[PDB]
């Protein structure tokens, strides 16, 4: 089954705590509300050390 | 050091063909427009055989 949850990172924040927020997490990806620009985003890891951010734009 | 890029699925899907779709593309998590609640989603593999599916809120 597909199991349903709400995004964790609840209040809005920049893409630079987003990453920071992910690497102390522990996580591959993270989910969140780009404060500067009032719209969701998907911060993630790249298989070459650098972090890949991905927007509806 | 931060790549910029657009979602990948432009076109609003099912949770389930999200998944399918990640599947097929060989990915661990799918950002993609949720058709039913017109809202951005995520789904992901989760280790213990399901899926996760992330939402802005319940509906």
């Amino acid at each position: 089954e597909i199991v349903k949850t709400k995004r964790f990172a609840i209040k809005p924040m920049s893409e630079e705590e987003a990453v920071l927020e992910m690497e102390l997490l522990g996580h591959n990806f993270f989910v969140f509300q780009n404060g500067d620009s009032n719209e969701v985003n998907v911060v993630y890891k790249r298989k070459d050390g650098n972090y890949g951010l991905i927007e509806p734009e």
